[PDB]
């Protein structure tokens, strides 16, 4: 059984552009597993800690038989093969950042996996490029992407 993963990509040290081309690369390449869509690269403001650059963010659907967990050893592997370092700082900036935001219809509470994605029904650098690969997307508490990002006061994503 085949399910859809979406994925979001956040990068804002060390050339996110590059950093993100070499992500869709490297996603390319878990087995099991194909890149249905790419969402469109957005220049983004920080949320939290506005003391860093500005984010490359952007969504990636991605169709797999493996297991989510399976799916994230790949997505943290791939992050610190692009050097991701551990700072103490709270939400610090990163090379590249892999949060599987949906796994399907599934709901997950293990101690590595949380999805849907915690917070990302508050995030516009999520749900925009969400609509732009998905728009007919349901969360699987029935609410739809759609009413979500009509609804809900967000601000206006930029292309990169
Ligand atoms: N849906 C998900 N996608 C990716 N990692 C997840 C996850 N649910 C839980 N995790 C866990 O999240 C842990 C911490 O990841 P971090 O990347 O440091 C959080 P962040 O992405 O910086 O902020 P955020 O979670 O507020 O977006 C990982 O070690 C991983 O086990
Ligand atoms: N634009 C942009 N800002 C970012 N800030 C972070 S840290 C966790 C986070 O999302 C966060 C979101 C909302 C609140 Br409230 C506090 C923290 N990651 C990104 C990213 O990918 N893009
Ligand atoms: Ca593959
Ligand atoms: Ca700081
Ligand atoms: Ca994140
Ligand atoms: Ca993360
Ligand atoms: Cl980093
Ligand atoms: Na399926
Ligand atoms: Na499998
Ligand atoms: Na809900």
């Amino acid at each position: 059984a085949m399910t859809v993963a979406y994925i979001a990509i956040g990068s804002n040290l060390a050339s996110p552009l590059e950093q993100v081309n070499a992500a869709l690369k490297a996603l390319g390449d878990i087995p099991e597993s194909h890149i249905l869509t790419v969402s469109s690269f957005y220049r983004t403001p920080p949320l939290g800690p506005q003391d860093q650059p500005d984010y490359l963010n952007a969504a990636v659907a991605l169709e797999t038989s493996l297991a989510p967990e399976e799916l994230l050893n790949h997505t943290q592997r791939i992050e610190l093969q692009q050097g991701r370092v551990r700072k103490a700082e709270r939400w610090g900036p990163r090379t590249l950042d892999l949060d599987i935001m949906l796994f399907g219809n599934e709901v997950i509470n293990t101690e590595r996996l949380t999805v849907p994605h915690y917070d990302m029904k508050n995030r516009g650098f999520m749900l925009w490029p969400l609509f732009e690969i998905a728009p007919e997307l349901v969360f699987p508490d029935g609410e739809m992407l759609r009413q979500i990002l009509h609804t809900r006061a967000f601000d206006k994503l930029n292309k990169w």
